[PDB]
């Protein structure tokens, strides 16, 4: 009965894109893809997890979202956060496949964590766990 | 290996408030709770799932947040969305400890949303699944 957290969200400049960049380099899965007028309810998962929650890439043509997107990217703030359990093996692995990072792996104490350009509008954090 | 979709995030005004609604009026649990500066690290997660997802409740400051909170709630846009599987009972129950819909339950084809205000300057919408 009790409420799931069975999604999260970034803003996405191109739905395009945004499949390619989070299935081609960051390995996600397309779980739903449907047309809802012009663009579409699109949701990625991870592999490992592919009945667990989901992420959906939704449009950011909405006024306010670009201006905050780039508020965030200006100050170096992570839309977003997900975890791996080996963050150099997987900064060496995107890195290889041409993904830009504003962050290499850092020692933060409890958690290693590194940031990336989505190509899309947004840093994306990588947490160490 | 792969990446993992461990957390999401709601922005709210007032973290002792936000604990306050998210867990006794919404039912989650708290999961952590640590200082970092004169903020928390806080985090909750569905009493379904204590070891999956978590929730963010972080802070309002910096300067780009609540301009795009407003311009959500001004649209009806809930700043995120949890899955239960009756709307309908989870709607009264919510009712009964005063929490305040914008939108009762209604039915949009594959789906029947309601959207509540969290008192934190959010709408959240309930989706049945």
């Amino acid at each position: 009965n009790a409420m799931r957290i069975h999604l999260t969200n970034v803003f996405v400049d191109d739905q395009a894109k945004a499949e390619s960049f989070y299935t081609g380099k960051l390995g996600f899965l397309v779980k739903a893809d449907v047309p809802v007028g012009a663009d579409r309810w699109l949701t990625v998962v991870s592999p490992e997890a592919p009945d667990g929650t989901q992420l959906l890439l939704e449009p950011s043509s909405h006024a306010a979202v670009t201006p905050f997107k780039e508020a965030l990217v200006a100050d170096g703030i992570p839309a977003a956060s997900f975890a791996v359990d080996d963050i150099a093996a997987e900064y060496e692995r995107l890195s290889a496949l041409g993904v830009r990072f504003t962050q290499e792996p850092t020692d933060m104490g409890p958690v290693v964590t590194a940031i990336l350009d989505d190509t899309c509008g947004n840093l994306i954090q990588l947490m160490q766990i």
